[PDB]
């Protein structure tokens, strides 16, 4: 049983090669400055892609990079940024499966989000947003 | 930040419109023969797209009929093919989110699984296969 | 073994071609706007009668859609009425299966409260519960 | 946001006037036997009703009696006679929420089911279900 | 395999004779107001021993009286003053399972606590505290 | 509010010195063999009392002593024997929270069950029964 | 399938003999003063090692001794001084897992964070980590 | 406060490094064959230390994955040779976490397990294996 194509519609997303890329890179970000994360990249589906628990990392951190990376997507903002969002509407963190937290960064195609990246467990989530960004830097370019 | 074009991919879904359409065409085939069902569409990634619940369907049978459009578009064939797949691997049935019992049917796009149609809740499986063949036949075309 | 008319009693609810209806039109409104959104109907009893996924909708938005027309139908109000109870009694949003955010609206029958719609991922809540009204007017009248 | 009648419907419900009397009845009968039990009644919507633990029941059957409930209303049959089913089909028992094993029997009106009642925690799920009936029987008459 | 005396120990607890009279009370206080809530009763231990879902009583309640007699009993006083125990102690609420909302009060034997009896979904918790201390008030005497 | 004396009633309970004394045992008595277990005693009520994970413990052990230890206080028997109901009631498993798998044993006073051990993750759960038995066999006495 | 060397990397952990060894002491510390506690020791990877339900604990406080243990442990601090951290950071509290009340206590071995000792259910949550202060006391010394 | 050392031991892990190369070689394996798979790596610990959801793999499979992986690593046993047991223990697969279903291979370290690879979604469990296999397989060597 086919469809098609006016009851089609296309979606665009990170490659597993991709995702992996990136999320290594913000594990090797964090590595420099002897930080021990968990990074997780979640499609805007969103879907974790991938995660990899750091050596030392701590066993909160990684559940929370996967709900940064989730809630980066969701809004196609930094949660650093969203975090923000709570002195206005405060009940936007009782969306189910978000973290409001500094550490998760969203990575666009065309201008529309297709995957967040987030990191949990360095001394702040400040120092988790910078190794998520060193993260999407890698793409593409 | 911003990926591109070797580190994106596309991917293809069923519009809302058109998983509503094969959706309410279900439940028609179902109250045609005087039977209450659920009806779940499921993406192949595989997020819910449509959700109804029948007038005086069974409680059991909302979950029931998500599962079983998750289980077709999982593994691209009607779940009534799927359970034949247990006398030779039982152990099939412990993969989470699955269910192996009739009324889930998958449909394509350029040979690729793309969503499932899952229906639950009339008297036998079989039953509510035909309505889930019935709601995927009006597609495309 | 069967009840007899004493110690049984009646409640009214949409049917699901209304809810569907209400649901459909909510998107309706929210694409007419360039807006994605997720859109739910939730019983008084309250079970899910719908759920639509909108093309491009947020992730979060689903069970947020859900979560909202739950906690309208809870308490018959719009849930940005309902989310200013929160500044005197902080622990209402403690209450398993609710988010009191703008974007659910109640739909009653005589007065008494029979549905939910509950619509989230636009730019803000107070749009959510806009397109929700505009679900709620195609009823029916 | 009113509805009018064309959308509107009606269903059918034990108060739980009658279902507390239901519930009270398959305890009192069960510890006629010198036998701790817990009961549950469960709505056809299935919203659970009533649920009393019996003094010295095993700490199984609280949930274990709520499950044969639904499993009861949902299919409008006893459990007993609904495991039997399971030779035949067998991923029956692979539905969310379900129970097949005696001890839950159904109460109709006007034929359509409306709750069911559980019992669990005798020596036996037939004494159970024996149980779950001395609480129908003392509807409606 | 037989434990004697000494490192067995004694709890006192409500029988389900009490537990249910104390809950069906309280269901006939609120209904006399003409208002329509759940109740439950949970024990020490706390196991949930009784329920009651009102005739009309908002689909949130039912959790929700659960949680406040688990409260209220968790430390032996009416919820609506464990409530204030949140201006100092904020985190009070992030214990699982604990709902610090109005409608939970303690019963005692001498003088320590033996169950907790929850009310939920009329207008305020204060009335909710109310019946659920009309619950409480058929015991002894 | 105090309720008095025929409205209560009792229950006899392991002390945590003594539910704390037997898991220990049964620790000892694996890792006199080199084998490594997780050990739980749960109560008659069941909550768990004492949980343990051995040193060098597969990750699944523990959560699999819980379901033993809380599968053989329900029945008042050894899952061994338990496990033997299923040819007769093969849904007996289906009871949420239990494990019919051989490592669960019982405690008793005066014959009324008011423990369980649960021992897992020796090469076979007879070994584990062993374990659990000579748990419980420093108990009382 | 063998690694070696450079591969595999080593942690270091309590033992279960002192993981037992450092909970009891914590139960019969807060015993002394006639309170009644439950007590967890989480490891750094954090699985749950020890759990102790004191005699007369809350229901409450097993779960909590839990949560607070592996709070302690995720960021080597007391959970007391953890809880302070929510006056600039609010969103920390939403991490998964987590509980931000006292009562949680690490255990070091080379400064780095191997355990942590959770206690719940005295008068307040300083009292509570004063008793898991004194578990940790019996390490190493 | 510190523990030292014969309070302390030592368990033997994969670096984050060493399994994220095993997980990449599975994938580029079942690449090679045209497979859309998912790949776990779970410690014996067992955290899950790395996930890939491969392009087009089916959306069960990465839970499936998952538990393979858990499984394996848990007796130290490929999840094909594991499923073999449960013709004499059929209740295994009944253990919480775990998944009896070929896919799933144990990774060691002087003979004792340290992690497991998952892989799900190939047109078998035993090509799965093999692709987890061919993952193990670039370790160390
Ligand atoms: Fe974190
Ligand atoms: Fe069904
Ligand atoms: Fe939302
Ligand atoms: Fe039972
Ligand atoms: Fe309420
Ligand atoms: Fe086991
Ligand atoms: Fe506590
Ligand atoms: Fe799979």
């Amino acid at each position: 049983v086919a469809a098609r194509g006016g009851e089609l519609t296309q979606s665009t997303h990170l490659t597993l090669e991709a995702a992996t890329k990136a999320a290594r890179a913000a594990v090797e970000a964090a590595e420099k400055d002897g930080r021990h994360v968990s990074v997780a990249v979640v499609d805007r589906n969103g879907n974790t892609l991938v995660t990899l628990r750091g050596d030392g990392a701590g066993p909160q951190s990684y559940e929370s990079a996967e709900r940064k990376a989730f809630t980066a997507v969701s809004w196609n903002a930094p949660t650093s940024e969203l975090a923000k969002r709570l002195a206005q509407a405060p009940t936007l963190k009782d969306i189910p499966g978000t973290l409001f937290l500094a550490g998760g960064t969203p990575v666009t195609a065309k201008g529309a989000p297709v995957a967040g990246i987030g990191v949990a467990g360095a001394p702040s989530g400040d120092l988790d947003e910078q190794y998520a960004r060193a993260g999407a830097a890698v793409l593409g370019h």
